[PDB]
């Protein structure tokens, strides 16, 4: 299902302190290098919010994975799973978003929702102050088999123009759209590393992305 | 001056809901390897919350930095650096935290005062219901140039018996005791992995520890 580079698509609606604006990304993904590649285009205009602040709602299930941990999105495909997130900035506002990654005719789909509120009138969000690039950062996936699924943990560090740096705190949880058997990993860490670029060419407001995702076994590799 | 393994002492003053308790280490670290090894006795009878809760609160100093990132609390020292946290526990209460970890007489000292509130009777913390263990965790260390220092955030995974997580996020904040100059570095991880331990002939309240903790480079490594 994941052997082979595959097309991604995005599909994401928004709407932040009344704000509404649609995002539509197209590229693809590599399980076997853990490699994202898209760009994404804001089609109502000018997104309303900082790029990066949506980075992470707009694919866990490309992340390289080896064969000693248990991949739950890759178990959830192809009928697919909900990925929920609380993001929360720091001294401003909170997006909760609602993902259905699946996998339909050799494609995979993230078809998102994202509601922004408690949002300061000319704070880092809403002034748009966030610098248009990314950091690495690691993901903590821990079972949740209460819930036949996996919640995740994310601080994500946002560079702010003419220096200084806030944290997007992400709670994240993914359980099945299947009725399928899925398989929940014990607690590991997924490197992230991320790059954001402009086209020159490109005249709408837009985000191209060229990302790493990698599931490490810190019980075993941080000893 | 951390060339060699070097002995590591703790002095630490609890106060949670009003417990007032005592905890004293002596070890060694090693910046070579980024090993810690310490022994931690509650000196004033049992500990009044789970020795887990405390282990982060119990020398960054130690971590092993390669060439290519600047080692901030290595650079405070020998007058050393006040390390600041909040930490609150998921569904529970929050640990403020000022510790003072200077060189001394051949020794790292980390003299540490900690305040608990916000905790529910017969919760993880006040009912002791967190196990005897911790897990891997990585560490974001940011640069602070406002407060000649730098401020890190962390997400510690604390097992529950009997099955089940909890988060205790931190938040640090590390700033200088002299008016020396300090190396302030670029966004970068402390890998961390802690194995605990009882001695079966220690008859107090206590807790062994060893450590490792590495600086990793990841805007390149990750990648």
């Amino acid at each position: 299902l994941f052997r082979e580079k595959i097309p991604y698509v995005v599909e994401m609606e928004g709407d932040v302190e009344g704000m509404k604006f649609s995002v539509r990304g197209k590229g693809h993904g590599d399980a076997n290098t853990g490699k994202i590649e898209a760009s994404f285009i804001c089609t109502t205009g000018e997104l309303p919010v900082p790029w990066s602040s949506i980075l992470t709602t707009v694919a866990q299930c490309f992340a390289k994975y080896p064969n000693d941990i248990k991949d739950y999105p890759k178990s959830a495909m192809p009928e697919g799973y909900v990925q929920e997130r609380t993001i929360t900035f720091e001294n401003d506002g909170v997006y909760k978003t609602r993902a259905e990654v699946t996998y339909e005719k050799g494609s995979v789909y993230n078809r998102v929702t994202l509601n922004g509120s408690g949002f300061k009138k000319g704070g880092n969000i809403l002034g748009k102050k966030l610098e248009f690039n990314y950091n690495p950062h690691c993901i903590y996936v821990l079972p949740d088999v209460q819930n036949n699924g996996i919640k995740c943990y994310i601080n994500i560090v946002h560079d702010v123009i003419g220096g200084g740096q806030i944290i997007a705190a992400h709670q994240q949880l993914n359980t099945p759209l299947g009725g399928g058997p899925v398989d929940i990993p014990h607690y590991h860490h997924i490197q992230a590393h991320t790059i954001l670029s402009k086209d020159p060419k490109e005249t709408r407001d837009h985000m191209n992305v060229v990302e790493v995702f990698r599931a490490i076994d810190c019980k075993t590799a941080y000893a």
